[PDB]
C-alpha cells in the first residue's frame, strides 16, 4: 500500500506530532496569521483532519506589528497525564510561551510565558522518571552561540530549574535549532535541523546516556536531506519522531514543492511522512537511506477536497484566517444575514497592520477559487475583490473600484517596489463573481456578470512573483476577500456572498 | 598577506585555469553575449586583466536562438607544445568544440567540432606519455546514465580514439560536471562539480592509478562546499587546479554573493581562489579544510576600476558585449566619428533575437554608471537610453521616446509578465545624460539635462527583482545601450556620445 508526500499539502511547516492512544495530534507555525497554529487530528498518519487552532484570543496572539517574517514560530505539541501542552515563540513579542489544554475540542489556556528562555523552536520532554525537560535554540537578543540549550522545567510556573546548558552545537550546518530530545531503549536522542529552512535543510541527530549529554553525532548524519539533489521535494527538515501504536516508527518533517529554475515554490513549506528504521548499532534511519518520495510504501498504516462557504453560518469556518488580530468590527455576518459584510479602513494589502482581509491557504498548484461580491464604491479610493497574497509586497487582485466616477473592475499587482493597474474595464452591475484559475505556472483571472453568466478574462500573473524566494519570508500563497479605501476609512461596504475553493 | 575573493569579480562563471611558464589564462563561460568567452591574464592568480575574447567570428559563435539559459556553457582551457586548446559546448547547437591558438594576442581558429561527442563541460588532458584524453559529462539528448564520460582523442580531426567509458558518477550529489583529469605524484585525480550551481554546489575528487579507473572517492567528500552554510559567499564549485611556479597548488572556482532572504545574486557567479594543501595519504584539501572566505591568506603568491569610454576610437573595448551575433550594419563608430551610432529594429529588450544593444557587466554592488544620448524620436514607437538588464523578461530602462507627438523621458521595467512604464516626463532637449546609482538593495534612474546640468530622480528599481533566482539563466546584470522601433523599426537614428562606469 502506498501514500504520497506531502501528507498536509499547502502552507504548514514545521510539524510537531503526539499520540494519545490510537490517535494522533499536530500542530504548525503561522507567523502573522490569525487564528494561530492549526491543529489537526488522525488515525493512521496519512489522512489529517484540521480540528482548529491553538491560539484563538488576542491575549494568547498578539500580533500588531508581525509580518509573514515574524509572528508565531515553530509550535511543540506533548501530552501528559492528560494535559497537552503547546510551546512555541511569538518572535514579535521575543518571548517563548506554552499554553495548556484537557480537552481539544475546548479553548486553550492563556500563555505561562517562560521568563528568560530565549531563541527559538522551544520543545518539551517528559522522561520516564517524571522530569521534565526544555530544548531550544541559541537566544539571538543576547548573542549567545549557534547550538542547542536545554533546562530542567517547572511547567505550573514556567520556570526554568537548575541551570541551562548546551548540550550539542549540531554537526557544523547554520542555524542548529528545531530540537526534541526523545529516550528510546535506554538511549537519549537529540533530533535536531540544520542548513537552514531552504535548500541546504537537513535532519541530523546525537545521542547519550544522559539527558544533558555529552552527545555522539551520528557517524552517518545527517540523517534525512536532498541538499544537492533535484528532487522534487526540496528543504527537507524539522522533524518530529512517533511510534504509531502497531508499534513502527515514523518521522513528521516539511518540504517544498519547488517549480521553474531556480527552484521556487509558492505553497509554503507542506507536511511529509516517512517511516524510521533503528541500526543494529542503536541508529534511527529515515526514509530510503535518508531520501524520501513523493509517493510513499504506507508499510501496515491503514489506508484510506472541494470547500464552498456560502455564509450561512454566524461562525467563521476553520479554513480563514486574518492578517494579525482581527479588527472584528469590520466583519460581520450578522448585519447582512447570509453574506458576509466588510468594511475597508485606510490599510490596504501593501500595509503589514491589518488591512479588512479574510483568508485560506492555496493548497493545490491547480484549483478554481471564486467569489461573488455586492459592491457600489461611493469615491475613486475604494476597492474591494478578492486577492492572491503572499505578503504586503506581493499580491496580485482583482477588485470593483472607481476612477473619474465610474465603476471599473481592476486586475492590480504588487511586486516588490512593483505596483501596477495591468488592466482596467468598466462594469455596469451591483454584484460580480471573481474567479481565478491556477495552475503551476500562472494565476487567469477572470469575471462573470452573474445575471447574464458571461464570463470575461482581464489578465494573468506568474506564480513565481509569489513565491517564497522572491517574496521574502516563511509562508504560502492565500486566497483572500478584502476592502479598502486606499489612505481613507472606505465609506461603501462590500458584501461577499460566498467562496468556492476548487482543486483539480 | 591577504587577498579578496572573488578575484574576478561580476559575470564570470566556470573558470579554467592553465599556466604558460610563469604566467596564467582563464577564461569563464558566456551563454548567449558576444564575443563570447572572455580570457584573462594573471601573474599571481589574485589580478586578473582580460586580455579579451575567444570567440570573436560568427563562424566560431552562433547564438540565434541563444538566451541566457543556452550558448556558451563552461569552457576548459590547456597548453601543449606551444598551442592553446579552448574547448566548450554551444548547447544552442547542442555541439562540443574545440579553437586553438599558438598566440593569445591574435585570433583563435575555426572550430573543430568534435563529433558523436555531447553533454556539457568538455575538458582535454595532455598525460605525460603523450596520450590526449576528452573529458565530459552524460549526454541529455540520448538520454545516458548521469555521470562523467572519458576517451582518448585525437586533436587535429576532432575525433575519438577507442572507446568512450563512464569512469565516476560521483559521490551521487546531482548533476555530476565540470570533470578536470589530472595526474600528480604517480596518481590520476578526477575533480568534478556535484549538487547544481546553486545552494546546493560541491566539488568531489576521486583518484585512480589508470586514467579510466577504477576511481576511489575521497574520504573526506565533498573537499569544498558552503552547501548548509550562510557564508555570504554561495554556490561554490566549478573547481580547476594549478601549480604556482613556486610549487604551491591552488584551485580557481566560481561563488555568488547574494543579498536579502531567501538569498538572491545579481553580479552572476563570480571567480574565487583557494589554496590546495595536500595530505599525507594523497588527497587534496581545498581552502581552509573544504571551505573559504572574502578574505584569504594569499601565502607566497606576490600581491599587488573607473572605466570611461568616449568612442574616440573605431574598433569596441574589451568591454562590450552584445545580445547573440551583433547585426553589425546596426551599430557604427565610424558614422558620426567621436559617438557611437545605433539603429533600433522592430525587437525590443523583450526579444531573444538579436536587439539592438551593447552592453557592459556589472562587476560591483556599489556602482555609478551614465551615458549621454542624442535622440530625436520621429514617431511614438520609437526609444533609445540605458538599461539594467537580466534578460528578455527582467530588465529596468531610462529612455527618451515619444508619447502623442511629445518627448517624453520614461522608466521601463520588464519583470516576468510585468511590463510597466513607472515614470514619464515631457522632456526638451536633443540631448539627455542618464546616471545609475547601483547600490546593493536598488538601482536609483535619474537624468541630467546636459546644458544646465540639472538632475532629476525619475525612479528606483529593486536589484532582487533582476536576480538570477527570480529571472531564470546563469548570468549576471549587464548595464547596456540600447535602442528601438517598439514592432517596427525605429526611423531615428540614437547617438551616445559617451559611457562611464564608476565603482564606489
Ligand atoms: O518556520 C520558521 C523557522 O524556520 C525553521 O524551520 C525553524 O525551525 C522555524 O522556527
Ligand atoms: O555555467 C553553466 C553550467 O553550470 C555548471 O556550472 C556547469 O558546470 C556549466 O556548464
Ligand atoms: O531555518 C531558518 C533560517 O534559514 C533563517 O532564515 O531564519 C531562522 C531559521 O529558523
Ligand atoms: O549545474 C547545472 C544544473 O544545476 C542545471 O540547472 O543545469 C545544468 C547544470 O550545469
Ligand atoms: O483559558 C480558558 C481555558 O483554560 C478553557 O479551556 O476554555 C476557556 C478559556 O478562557
Ligand atoms: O503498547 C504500546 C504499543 O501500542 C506500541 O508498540 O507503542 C508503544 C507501546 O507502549
Ligand atoms: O582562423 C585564423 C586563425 O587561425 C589565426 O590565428 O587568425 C586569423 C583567423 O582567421
Ligand atoms: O619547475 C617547476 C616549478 O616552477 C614549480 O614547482 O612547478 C612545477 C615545476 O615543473
Ligand atoms: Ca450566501
Ligand atoms: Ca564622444
Amino acid at each position: 500500500m502506498e501514500y504520497s508526500n506531502p501528507v498536509i499539502k499547502g502552507f504548514y511547516p514545521d510539524p510537531s506530532i503526539c499520540r494519545v492512544g490510537s490517535d494522533y495530534y499536530l500542530v504548525t507555525s503561522s507567523f502573522q496569521y490569525f487564528p494561530g497554529v492549526p491543529i489537526f487530528h488522525s488515525t493512521n498518519l496519512i489522512n489529517w483532519n484540521k480540528i482548529g487552532y491553538c491560539l484563538i484570543r488576542p491575549s494568547q496572539l498578539m500580533l500588531n506589528n508581525a509580518t509573514n517574517r515574524s509572528g508565531i514560530f515553530a509550535p511543540t505539541l506533548r501530552y501528559h497525564e492528560g494535559i497537552f501542552y503547546l510551546i512555541t515563540t511569538n518572535v514579535t513579542l521575543k518571548k517563548n510561551f506554552i499554553v495548556m489544554s484537557e480537552d481539544l475540542q475546548g479553548e486553550w489556556s492563556e500563555p505561562i510565558w517562560i521568563d528568560g528562555w530565549g531563541g527559538i523552536d522551544p520543545s518539551l520532554f517528559f522522561d520516564n522518571d517524571g522530569k521534565v525537560y526544555i530544548t531550544g535554540t541559541n537566544d539571538n537578543a543576547r548573542g549567545e552561540e549557534l547550538g542547542i540549550y536545554q533546562a530542567e522545567i517547572d511547567l505550573k510556573k514556567g520556570s526554568i530549574i537548575g541551570e541551562r546548558k548546551l548540550i550539542w552545537k549540531g554537526t557544523g550546518g547554520s542555524y542548529p535549532e528545531a530540537p526534541h530530545l526523545y529516550k528510546v531503549n535506554g538511549w537519549y536522542y537529540l533530533l535536531i535541523a540544520e542548513g537552514g529552512t531552504e535548500y541546504g535543510h537537513m535532519v541530523t541527530v546525537a545521542r547519550s546516556k544522559y539527558p544533558f549529554g555529552p552527545f555522539e553525532s551520528c557517524p552517518f548524519n545527517p540523517i534525512l536531506t536532498h541538499r544537492s539533489t533535484n528532487h522534487p521535494l526540496q528543504a527537507i527538515g524539522h522533524a518530529d519522531i512517533v511510534q504509531y501504536h502497531d508499534g513502527s516508527w515514523w518521522a513528521v518533517f516539511h518540504g517544498t514543492r519547488p517549480i521553474s529554475y531556480p527552484p521556487k515554490h509558492h505553497l509554503g513549506r507542506e507536511t511529509c511522512l516517512a517511516p524510521i528504521k533503528w541500526t543494529d548499532d542503536g541508529w534511527p534511519i529515515i526514509g530510503y537511506n535518508g531520501r524520501i518520495d513523493i509517493k510513499m510504501d504506507a508499510g501496515y498504516l491503514p489506508v484510506k477536497e472541494i470547500i464552498e462557504d456560502d455564509f450561512n453560518s454566524d461562525i467563521f469556518s476553520t479554513d480563514w484566517n486574518f492578517i494579525q488580530n482581527p479588527r472584528l468590527e469590520h466583519y460581520s455576518l450578522k448585519g447582512r444575514p447570509s453574506w458576509l459584510k466588510m468594511r475597508g479602513t485606510e490599510k490596504t494589502l501593501n500595509d503589514i497592520n491589518s488591512p479588512t482581509f479574510i483568508g485560506r491557504r492555496q493548497e493545490h498548484f491547480v484549483c478554481n477559487v471564486s467569489t461573488l461580491l455586492e459592491f457600489k464604491p461611493n469615491q475613486d479610493n475604494e476597492e474591494a475583490g478578492l486577492t492572491v497574497y503572499m505578503n504586503e509586497k506581493h499580491h496580485y487582485e482583482i477588485a470593483l473600484t472607481k476612477k473619474n466616477g465610474r465603476i471599473n473592475v481592476v486586475l492590480k499587482k504588487t511586486v516588490g517596489d512593483i505596483q501596477v493597474v495591468v488592466n482596467s474595464l468598466e462594469y455596469f452591475s451591483n454584484t460580480i463573481i471573481f474567479s481565478i484559475q491556477a495552475n503551476p505556472e500562472e494565476y487567469k483571472f477572470s469575471f462573470v456578470d452573474p445575471n447574464t453568466g458571461q464570463t470575461y478574462l482581464l489578465g494573468t500573473g506568474l506564480t513565481t512573483l509569489l513565491s517564497t524566494e522572491v517574496a521574502g519570508g516563511f509562508t504560502g500563497v492565500y486566497f483572500g476577500l478584502y476592502a479598502t479605501g486606499n489612505g481613507k476609512v472606505c465609506t461603501a461596504p462590500a458584501f461577499f456572498d460566498w467562496f468556492k475553493y476548487i482543486p483539480e
